[PDB]
């Protein structure tokens, strides 16, 4: 069965056959749509189909489907599962897997870049100090003095679920938040809980508005340990505005390297619970969400006040006005310092091109509209007008519980 | 199967029980979400009637009463007999208000119960439809102090005698192709406009000509009527800061009034049920004015503002967008024509959603449509999880009549 999607701005219709390869479920039924819900130990049994299906895809992509090399590899993984109950990926398969999990990531607007991903294999890693070393090398390599490069670092896979590698940080670089006794928050409210764990674990917190958090690293199911990323490895951009000279006096900066460290990468049924990956920012992630969400830095009022907008009624659009100026400021600061960044016009347009190309070459492109459409100026971007089909392909990135919720402490 | 929704901005969690009364299907399955797709006999009729009368008599606390039973009884008699049935006024009104209450794409539902319902089931000809429509327009406009209304024409019978308003809205601007190959007026109406020309409208060929109504009674061929111009309240668009704004020559109409939808109540279908409320400013300033396939004035505005249009990354589009939208709200406000901004309207929808959770056990909502087309994440609805599902009574899409009308 074929499925059509239409662009209501251009009238282009595409046809999706790829959804036919979909495995995991959506959360939706014929009776309820769960499309705006934020979040909607494995045996030998389930594992062989999952391996087989992955290796069939791998071998197709390399035009070697059904070859002797293909059959020997199935054969080999098969024996390895039965006798050891898991199996090891070849390097080539890990690389292909990691790229595909990004390619398959339906909430990711930046997927046009999926095939240029630097894969760092850290499956020989055994300790938290070794993890720190790997993560430093990833940061320096991805940062590349501002000319950002996509990378991912892959730590050993889950075995019995009692020996998991985890990066406790949600991103490798992120600012501390501190709840004050008066109930206000200093720094980033989104990281208060994690900041507190760090403090409990022994971090001496500077207690400023922009303190880079220590890495908190768990190897092999052991208690996690703290490490401070060398500051010279943390590229930051002071935020100023091309026309408003008081803008710099707001005291804003952000880091250059967006690097998600809390997701789980699934490849042929194997689970990589620590697999930090990084790209570069779209400007609105910082300018709209990080700065202007109410539950984040929330600078809208102070910006609008300095701009002396009429703030007595919402229908002045003072919020919307301050919002644009802040986003101009973020993109200007990053460009001026030569740190890679993309605005939401350029990103979404590239994404529409990527998506059409995917339909032509691949039979589809799973996409989550709720997430792809940017958080300002929705309908003046070509994705707002694009119908999308959301389904789940593997390899994939998945959510996993926060480790402080599940970790069995040793002491 | 008892479902939670969370607001990620405020941590408020609501439990939804109402979805377990979902009738119709979503287009979604466990394998594929179709959340972003624009459009995904005697036997049938009696359950539909019963399910409807059950909620009605429940709403007035006479569930299981003699009057409830008698009524189910009577409607049963009438279906077996006449193969259809007729709503009591009281049912009709409850039905219409509930179709709006159930509209998962409508951000404006906090108003749902203050809807003035005009019963036009006695209407028989197109002139009659024109009269009813003019009264609806004048009533809802109310010299700028707008009031919600719907006017309900007779229900479908054998589908050969449908009433339909051919216009998509009661009030819209015409659309014409040039030798130029560009488009004069509103490109979204080019086709309807030529049906008007080809049915005989003398078009003035301007940028903002209010189209005529094309009314179809009892399955006959539709007829043209012009709305008395004095009933069409329009607003010249100026900016409170930019004096040149006014010379763009923009105006819009005060009355948003959708006329192409099918209203379904207890199985019965009202194929002509024009309804109206008042605009949220982004509809005109973001969609009408800035969509590429609409009036698409972003470029001209940014030019007048002398923004750097060299690089997408100056955000000149975003800048001109805010200004266009400030000007819509300002103009409507200045002329005292009811309008709501996206901040105000979404904040009110969150309040409604909470009332519905508390008093009804849920509120079907379509996030894709509820979040405004600008400044999404600065409105509280962006951070609100919504469950989308289909309750009846409902408004439904229906095929454009020119594709269906045997002339
Ligand atoms: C190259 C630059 C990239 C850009 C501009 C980009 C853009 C984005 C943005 C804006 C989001 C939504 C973020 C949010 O609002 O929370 C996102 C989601 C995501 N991206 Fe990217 N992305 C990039 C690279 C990558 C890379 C390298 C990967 C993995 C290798 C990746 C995988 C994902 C995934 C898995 C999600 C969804 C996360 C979830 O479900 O929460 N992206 N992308
Ligand atoms: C009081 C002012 C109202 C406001 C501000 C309002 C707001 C909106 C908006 C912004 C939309 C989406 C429209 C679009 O983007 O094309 C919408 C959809 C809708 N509203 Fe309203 N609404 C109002 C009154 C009404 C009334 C009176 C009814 C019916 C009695 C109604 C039923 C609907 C329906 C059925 C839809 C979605 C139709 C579709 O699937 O396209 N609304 N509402
Ligand atoms: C609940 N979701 C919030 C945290 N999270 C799990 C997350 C995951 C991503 F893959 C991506 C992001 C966004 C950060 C990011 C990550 C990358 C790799 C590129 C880019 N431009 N931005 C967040
Ligand atoms: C692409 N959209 C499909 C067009 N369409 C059928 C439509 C239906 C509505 F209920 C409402 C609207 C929007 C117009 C409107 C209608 C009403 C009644 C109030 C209001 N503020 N705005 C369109
Ligand atoms: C409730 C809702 O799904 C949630 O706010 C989503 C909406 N869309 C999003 N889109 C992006 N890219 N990132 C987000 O965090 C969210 N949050
Ligand atoms: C493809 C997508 O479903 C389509 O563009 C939708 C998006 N959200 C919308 N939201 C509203 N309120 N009105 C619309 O016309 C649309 N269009
Ligand atoms: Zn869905």
């Amino acid at each position: 069965r074929f499925l059509k999607v239409k662009n209501w701005e251009t009238d282009v219709v595409l046809t999706d056959t790829l959804h036919l390869k979909s495995t995991l479920e959506t959360g939706c039924t014929e009776h309820i749509c769960m499309g705006s819900i934020m979040l909607p130990v494995r045996t030998k049994d389930q594992l062989f189909p999952l391996a087989k299906e992955f290796l069939d895809q791998y071998y197709s992509s390399i035009k070697r489907f059904g070859s002797k090399a293909h059959m020997d590899r199935l054969e080999e993984v098969n024996k390895e599962i039965e006798s050891t109950s898991t199996y090891q990926l070849k390097d080539t398969e890990l690389i292909y897997g990691a790229k595909h999990a990004w390619r398959n990531a339906s909430r990711c607007v930046g997927r046009i870049q999926w095939s240029k991903l630097q894969v760092f294999d850290a499956r020989d890693c055994t300790t938290a100090h070794g993890m720190f070393n790997y993560i430093c090398n990833h940061v320096k390599y991805a940062t590349n003095k501002g000319n950002l490069r996509s990378a991912i670092t892959i730590f050993p896979q889950r075995t019995d679920g009692k020996h998991d590698f985890r990066v406790w940080n949600s991103q490798l670089i992120r600012y501390a938040g501190y709840k004050q006794p008066d109930g206000s928050t200093l720094g980033d409210p989104a990281n208060v809980q994690f900041t507190e764990i760090c403090i409990q674990q022994g971090w001496k917190a500077p207690r400023g508005r922009f303190d880079v958090l220590p890495l908190l690293l768990q190897a092999n199911g052991n208690d996690p340990e703290l490490f401070q990323i060398p500051p010279e490895l943390v590229l930051e951009v002071p935020i100023r505005h091309p026309k408003f000279d008081w803008f710099k006096d707001l005291g804003l900066k952000w880091y250059g390297l967006p690097a998600v460290s809390n997701m789980l990468l699934e490849i042929g049924g194997l689970e990589f619970s620590a697999c930090p990956f990084s790209g570069w920012y779209m400007g609105t992630e910082i300018g709209v969400r990080d700065y202007c969400d109410n539950s984040r830095y929330n600078i809208l009022e102070e910006v609008a006040k300095k701009m002396d907008l009429d703030m007595r009624k919402t229908s002045s659009l003072w919020k919307d006005q301050a919002l644009v100026e802040i986003n101009i400021a973020v993109l200007y600061s990053f460009q001026s310092d030569k740190v890679t960044i993309v605005d939401h016009h350029s990103a979404t347009e590239s994404f529409i091109k990527h998506m059409e190309n995917e339909y032509r070459c691949r039979g589809g492109c799973p996409a989550d509209w709720v997430w792809i459409v940017p958080p300002m100026s929705g309908s003046i971007t070509p994705v707002f007008h694009q119908e999308m089909l959301n389904y789940r392909l593997t390899p994939s990135f998945e959510y996993q519980p926060d480790p402080w919720n599940t970790h069995v402490w040793k002491g």
